[PDB]
């Protein structure tokens, strides 16, 4: 895949999660997307997480379509800098 | 591996962990499936955790089982929608 | 690396993990056994971490050691099994 | 690349992940350096984590300048060891 087109398919999945957690769980955009990336990069600190059934099914579509695709946008970024 | 032989096989990764720590950890069955998907993708929120040794045995079972086998489960499913 | 001595290495860092995290931050041997996977694993869920500057220490001579062997150990346990 | 170049590079990071935390959400330089590894090996405890916005801001340019840097420095470190 062309490294613009990892990068759009990224943003779209940071779009997803943030409005997700923000809309399903309540928490502020900005610590949503904060999240969202906690997520989608394995970190998982745990000072956020979903507490409604709703808000766990979201975060396990979250982790399916967005772990993946984070991973291969770092491998990119790291090409363009490096 | 053929990708549908690899779906099956974190299928079946997914319902061992859920029944085990449903089972073993006594959460609901929602919560163990949300559990088995944040353990076996490293995210590790830490919200459920085993707080029994047969827990943590488990999940360390979990952990060797699961986590190859859900990495190898995105890398495929990457193909199939990029 | 032939997978017998993945093993053994793999094994090497989880003996060193457990023990000094037991003598270090004073956890069981089981709990101590556990923390070893749930970190090398990078799950991290943090019901246990060290809490004093020499386990902060250790933990990051774990983080650089046992990661990336743990990692191979289980891309190997995926052959033989798959 | 020279892994003597990746070392420099997973080095900066380091420096740019432990002066942040501690100037931004003001823990010791020794609880930062150790929040700064947990954070770009994915393990992710949440015994430290930010809670100022300035620090999730900052928090997520690390995650995406240093965990890729950080998995190219261990995949290196393992060649030379093993
Ligand atoms: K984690
Ligand atoms: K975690
Ligand atoms: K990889
Ligand atoms: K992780
Ligand atoms: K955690």
């Amino acid at each position: 895949v062309p490294a613009t087109r990892i990068l759009l398919l990224v943003l779209a999945v940071i779009i997803y999660g943030t409005a997700g957690f923000h809309f399903i769980e309540g928490e502020s955009w900005t610590v949503s997307l904060y999240w969202t990336f906690v997520t989608i990069a394995t970190v998982g600190y745990g000072d956020y997480s979903p507490s409604t059934p709703l808000g766990m099914y979201f975060t396990v579509t979250l982790i399916v379509l967005g772990i993946g695709t984070f991973a291969v946008a770092v491998e990119r970024l790291l090409e363009f800098l490096i």
